[PDB]
DNA sequence: TAACTTGAAAGTATTTCGATTTCTTGGCTTTATATATCTTGTGGAAAGCGTGCTAACTTCGGCAGCACATATACTAA
C-alpha cells in the first residue's frame, strides 16, 4: 500500500495528521483516525466529492 | 440654673431617569423520495547544499608523472 493512494488522499491523511498534532492527540487517536478517513475514502460517494466536503470528512 | 426656639447640617428616603435585561418576531437548520439539468467543484495519471575531521596505526602499493639517460637514426663536415 502506500503507492495506489492518490495526491488528494494523500493531502487528506496529512491534513488529518496536522489537526490531530495540533490537537495533541495520542499517536492511538491519530491511527484510529486515519483508519476511519480511509474506510470513509473507500466509498466513492465521497471520494468524488467536494473540498469542502473531504475537509469536512477529515473534521468528521 | 434649666427650657424652648432658633441654624445649617445628615441620611435618608423616595422618585424619577439612564441602561441593560428580558421578551416578542422571523427563518433556517434538519427528516426523509424522487422529479430533473449547467458549468464548475473535483479524481486521477502522467512527466517535463554543503559541512567537518581525519581517530590512528600498517604497510601497501599503483600509478602519476616525470623525467633522466641513453641508444639510435639523422645530419654536417
Amino acid at each position: 500500500e502506500n503507492e495506489q493512494v492518490s495526491r488528494s488522499q494523500q493531502r487528506g491523511l496529512r491534513r488529518v495528521r496536522d489537526l490531530c498534532r495540533v490537537l495533541q492527540l495520542p499517536p492511538t487517536f491519530e491511527d484510529t483516525a486515519v483508519a476511519y478517513y480511509q474506510q470513509a475514502y473507500r466509498h466513492s460517494g465521497i471520494r468524488a466529492a467536494r473540498l469542502q466536503k473531504k475537509e469536512v470528512l477529515v473534521g468528521c
